[PDB]
């Protein structure tokens, strides 16, 4: 199970780790993907998770979109976790580089509450353009289930821990 995490609150844990490597090690019930509404897993966490599945995540996602259409910003869907996890919860945080409403970040984190425990990245961080310090604050103030946050960037991990209120 999860090891080497720093406890931030009753239910939020954080580690400087590559979420793909964490998923391969732990094989959690749920790994969260930082998805976009089209489930096009090109870059960031999504590109890395998809590449670790040998593109099986993308093939499955294209079938999901063909059947259901795009997700909403703030929404999610549960798909297979492939070799990484039992399930992948694809969650769409607002992409600030697309001018999406940052208030939808709370709605995005609410999807985590449908799962008792999750391995996840900070939503809307990285290439999604939001402030990761703000994303962590929204996470802690929204998610009530057990969330194990993997932050890839060491300098960002250090800044997140040292600034955590």
């Amino acid at each position: 199970s999860f090891s080497g995490y720093l406890k931030l609150t009753d239910n939020v844990y954080i580690k400087n780790a590559d979420i793909v490597e964490e998923a391969k090690k732990v094989k959690p019930t749920v790994v969260v993907n930082a998805a976009n509404v089209y489930l096009k897993h090109g870059g960031g966490v999504a590109g890395a998770l998809n590449k670790a599945t040998n593109n099986a995540m993308q093939v499955e996602s294209d079938d999901y979109i063909a059947t259901n259409g795009p997700l909403k910003v703030g929404g999610s869907c549960v798909l297979s976790g492939h070799n990484l996890a039992k399930h992948c919860l694809h969650v769409v945080g607002p992409n600030v580089n697309k001018g999406e409403d940052i208030q939808l970040l709370k709605s995005a984190y609410e999807n985590f509450n449908q799962h008792e425990v999750l391995l996840a990245p900070l939503l809307s961080a990285g290439i999604f353009g939001a402030d990761p310090i703000h994303s962590l604050r929204v996470c802690v103030d929204t998610v009530r289930t057990n969330v194990y946050l993997a932050v890839f960037d060491k300098n960002l991990y250090d800044k997140l821990v040292s600034s955590f209120l």
